[PDB]
């Protein structure tokens, strides 16, 4: 079923009257139909109300042709491509053929859809034929959705006095669908002060707190957080020597993060 | 696999060196393949002769990529596509023993993409491409022929019986249709003699040395058989003495001659 002919009945001869035939066309998921036509010779009338080739899918008509190609309501050189993988045919006759309309001669096939063209891929769309998949930029790995690109940013350890702890390619935006451990474990007796500074830039909702992307921060048998928005918490004086920090990401945006500095009191 | 991704060896990490990796690729008749690289990190050298990507046929070498995307003025793919003259493509990934810097290697991406064989022994009227393969039909009035590419017609369904007429091969003075066999008779009544007598252009495939061995007029009175004839000159006036005719045209798979025309007389 990638392609076929269809010819109006007795062609290359001129057509019966009083006939109707529907020719229904199906491929494959991921391809369109093209339908052409080499011969056209029908009665022209008012709207192609008499004779006509009707071409239509399951809840819209596509084309409706009558007439004849020399002096006339015909298809021509056209393509007819059907929005989906079905297309209905149907050449109806009505009662008299008196002048002897030789018909038609059609040819159809199908045409791959290029997804990557018409949830979409996060980073890089790649086409084939009868279908598409979803690949990443160099760093990032695909989710398992098949279509967002997260990164891994939990492998890390600061242990110096003062450091700076950012999202993941801050300030551009963050990776979707990505869970970062970033860990401060400073020297018995020094305690953590955190401070956001720069940029900060985290999906939010006006009405829900932090629904899809957040930060939260673990210090002793407590979290703190979640935090999201376009305003950073204050300063955050721990009493500890070693902090936790979550950032978690959904699979949708482009905000651009975060950046903060800890210093030991 | 009308698709696929390969990667170097380690990818997204460098390349582990003395490596060398042979990827083959076939798709069905009637494909061919198209190659693309969304990453490129290799070692630099003179003709690629240390570390490459290799692309190529049974018989031919295609492209040689080595050299890293960053940099420019070198031998990397950049965003260029590698199609395969047909349905077969080989990749070989060559690591040399010395890689001191790291190289990240590559990604890459191939697919199945359809031959069009009406733009790339063709259709003699109309092709039509679809995905895999390709089909010949004719234009109103011809029958495609049983070798599904030439287009006959039928130039047999006549009878001509006033005492005088013309007849033509089909469409003259426009080419006849190839791979055609047509019949014309002639019967008057008992006592009437046929002349037969070429007009306008006569155009009819001939060879050289070798007598209409592609396409010919011949025509029986009685028990004979004229001809057969072809070229550029038509026969001289032929007097029968007969009151019926059978005129033969043989048209072979070839060619594009305009035919030829004659009237008749019953004396
Ligand atoms: C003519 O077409 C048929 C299919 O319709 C094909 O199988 C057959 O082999 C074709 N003839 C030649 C000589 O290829
Ligand atoms: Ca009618
Ligand atoms: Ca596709
Ligand atoms: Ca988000
Ligand atoms: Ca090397
Ligand atoms: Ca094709
Ligand atoms: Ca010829």
């Amino acid at each position: 079923n990638m392609f076929g002919q269809i010819q109006s009945p007795g062609y290359p001869d001129s057509y019966p009257s009083d006939s109707e035939v529907t020719w229904n066309i199906t491929v494959p998921d991921g391809f369109r139909i093209k339908l052409y036509f080499m011969h056209f010779n029908l009665e022209s009338s008012y709207l192609c109300e008499y004779d006509y080739v009707k071409v239509e899918t399951e809840d819209q008509v596509l084309a409706t042709f009558c007439g004849r190609e020399t002096t006339d309501q015909t298809p021509g050189q056209e393509v007819v491509l059907s929005p989906g993988s079905f297309m209905s045919i149907t050449f109806r006759s009505d009662f008299s053929n008196e002048e002897r309309f030789t018909g038609f001669d059609a040819h159809y096939m199908a045409v791959d859809v290029d997804e990557c063209k018409e949830l979409s891929c996060d980073h890089y769309c790649h086409n084939y034929i009868g279908g598409y998949y979803c690949s990443c930029r160099f760093g990032y790995i695909l989710h398992t959705d098949n279509r967002t690109c997260r990164v891994e940013c939990s492998d890390n350890l600061f242990t110096q006095r003062t450091g700076v702890i950012t999202s993941p390619d801050f300030p551009n935006p963050y990776p979707k669908s990505s869970e970062c451990l970033y860990t401060i474990e400073l020297e018995e007796g020094f305690m953590v002060n955190l401070q956001f500074e720069d940029i900060f830039d985290i999906e939010d909702h006006p009405e829900v707190p932090c629904p899809y992307d957040y930060i939260k921060i673990k210090v002793g048998p407590k979290v703190l957080g979640p935090f999201c928005g376009e305003k950073a918490p204050e300063p955050i004086s721990t009493q500890s020597h070693s902090v936790l920090i979550l950032f978690h990401s959904d699979n949708s945006g482009e905000n651009r993060g975060w950046r903060l500095s800890y210093r030991a009191a």
